[PDB]
């Protein structure tokens, strides 16, 4: 049954950009093949300096996003190379069965795996890193990301009429937990091994150093900030694999929003700030109105600002004074 | 085409009273005046005796609930008096364009502006501080409030049958970080500005000092206890502009939530608990049965009796046996 | 009119079971009596013999799981043997006046009382002791548990569809503030109030020391993991009466889930992961489709694998290759 579908090999993009996809699918159920290599390393997390030794899918934090839509089969080619020095895995919330995939896919460096399995759940969803004894030190290194399965036929409204995006980003956030010394100084280590017995001290205390969006302070801002011009419709994917989370649009809304990230349900509409529960992906649908710069944060404004969960969008447009003005005031009637 | 609309004047009311207004709009669009002016001031959050240096809109904490309604313009006029130290603004989650108004609305003390905003989303949302690089700071000292945006035609159940409320009381919640010294004693200081430096190492810990109802502990409690009769619908507009919390009405319910506060929304039914996520507001309606003291709190009891998120609800009317009733009194085995 | 009403007395059931019920109502309303004896303890909750001073609800924690239908009547006789040190009491969130009935009930080492109630709204609602002035103390000691007031009709689906289980399944999530010595030594205490100063001190924390699955770490693993087999409609009914918890079934989905649970609210389908806010039960109804080891998860995974928020599910059948199969087993590149 499955030798009569066609197959698709995609190449993925790096976050918070997304692979080219069809919202409406044009043709029946494939098989869309897709591949991504492990790679631990280094990786500069702050204006500090602070360094950590990131587990990653495809070398980005969070790992790519992968898009297909409901009832296609997800073939997966998992690489760890041997220049790496951990066990990791793959386990899908979209899938069904074997701790969604983990079980199957457990690779050592010098290693690969294929992993076939049917997106039979629209929705966005997480994909994390589960090593057995070892779950949320590879989680809060890095090692997540996300996957979209759209409906067949797109995303629709409260109503059920069409809702269609220009623009699509994944914003994945992260929490880090790196260990410092008694006055409060970030250590360094030479290997993952070696920051193992200190990281798990520092986790245990449920406390982040840093929160951060696609994997360091300040990533989606300045020359990185977001882009949308007054008018566009943009869908924005939100992944935290690991600690809730609850965005915000400084200066816009969530038109629509699904904040569990599950599109057989009605969205949710005008919304100011939703949560995402921690191992959940979210989708907003917004549609500018006014240009400038708007800030996309966690609204624990601590979280935001003093952690690094905060993002720009630099809109272009025409302001519309008649849904906001500074008044002058020559007048009494 | 504002020029031609009528404008009222409205004077704010201190939490957790309401300014008098209409559910259900008899007149076309509006542009409804306010005047808010910024206070820094001690304050003492604990019956300890703790002061802080509070930043506030209006000279309370929270600020004062605005009520208007879908499509009406709101005219702030926002002045910061030349008695303050700090520069402040006001952002406006129910606002589309420049930051929520944030962006328009900087004033150092002596200067004061007039921003206008349309309402074009129904529900109720969180206004606060926001000046650039210093946003937690003023928002944990208590710089926010919220507004509510009526439906032109009134709150609606999840059958689209009216709703109508007796009474409207307003729970701003607030998350205080005060600085401590080695043995853990509160510390005082003589401005605003001295303390920044220590508010920062103490907001960083993501745990709260105290967490009160109306800007102290026990604000609503004793003689400042909500009162309702027996019959009597309540609606409950509650607010967190920083971190989470979960109101529960302790002998009571959530006849209608809207957790996340948009009232396009169908309200959810029949809660025990409900989740505000920070940085939003929500509203519960609730019909009193029986008489009696209510305990109104944060269900996250550490934080509702020790760190101070409780309030009270003393209700009159005849007790119901068929709702409830000892059947055999607590006696000897 | 109550005098006239049919009673039935009920033979409750330790969790993670439940006691026999009908899913529809057989007959109409009903006074259903239960009665529960209190039972302060010594309990180990973990692998490293971590002693603590539980107070619990027939001798369980978390206390067993009710189940009434819509409009019966609930009559618990509530027994404080002499054997015990303090004094408790009983507040059920789904009761209505005073405290949930925490008012009526205190009883002290010795004394018994019989309270009665109208289930007047359906869903899974929590129950915990309250006495005035050690409410989190109590609660955080493992005096609590739920009970469900399900529909006259049973369950529907988001169409109005009946749903119906197979099997269903009580867990109760616990956090533990274990008080510490300088070392990070866990402390023992020869009785409850020996306890208290130190555990208030923990508890202001807000960081729990343990967080446990049905009283310990693991006690829902290995020969106690829960059972099911592919076909099978489960419905896991889920607790966390004092702090929010997000739970994930590792390798599934939550098919109808009522994060707050209550069931005249349509059920959000396909759901990875749901946020139970403290205070609230929920529910989650899924139909194993693959056979093998489900993790059933609090999805912060530091909280689940470190703190102990995890438990296993072993499900017979076949295994379905459509779903998932591995194409090519992990093997050296
Ligand atoms: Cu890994
Ligand atoms: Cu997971
Ligand atoms: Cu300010
Ligand atoms: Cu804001
Ligand atoms: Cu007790
Ligand atoms: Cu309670």
């Amino acid at each position: 049954d499955i030798s009569t579908l066609p197959r698709v090999k995609v190449d993925l993009v790096k976050p918070p950009f997304v692979h080219a996809h069809d919202q409406v699918a044009k043709t029946g159920p494939r098989v869309v093949e897709f591949t991504m290599t492990i790679e631990e390393k280094k990786l500069v997390i702050d204006r500090e300096g602070t360094e950590i030794h990131a587990m990653t899918f495809n070398g980005s934090v969070p790992g790519p996003l992968m898009v297909v839509h409901e009832n296609d089969y997800v073939e997966l080619r998992l690489i760890n190379p041997d220049t790496n020095t951990l066990l990791h895995n793959i386990d899908f919330h979209a899938a069904t069965g074997a701790l969604g995939g983990g079980a199957l896919t457990q690779v050592n460096p010098g290693e690969e795996t294929t992993l076939r399995f049917k997106a039979t759940k629209p929705g966005v969803f997480v994909y994390h890193c589960a090593p057995e004894g070892m779950v949320p030190w590879h989680v809060t290194s890095g090692m997540n990301g996300a996957i979209m399965v759209l409906p067949r036929d797109g995303l629709k409204d409260e109503k059920g009429q069409p809702l269609t995006y220009d623009k699509i980003y994944y914003v994945g956030e992260q929490d880090f937990y790196v260990p410092k010394d008694e006055a409060g100084n970030y250590k360094k280590y030479e290997t993952p091994g070696e920051a193992y017995e200190d990281a798990v001290k520092a986790m245990r205390t449920l406390t982040p150093t840093h929160i951060v969006f696609n994997g360091a302070v300040g990533a989606l801002t300045g020359d990185h900030a977001l882009t949308a011009a007054v008018g566009e419709r943009v869908l924005v994917v939100h992944s935290q694999a690991n600690r809730d989370t609850r965005p915000h649009l400084i200066g816009g809304h969530g038109d629509y929003v699904w904040a569990t990230g599950k599109f057989r349900n009605p969205p949710d509409l005008d919304q100011e700030t939703w949560l995402i529960p921690g191992g959940t992906a979210g989708a907003a649908f917004y549609t500018f109105r006014q240009p400038g710069v708007y800030a996309y944060v966690n609204h624990n404004l601590i979280e935001a600002f003093e952690l690094g969960a905060a993002g720009h969008f630099k809109v272009t447009g025409e302001w519309n004074d008649d849904l906001m003005t500074s008044v002058v005031k020559p007048a009494s009637m």
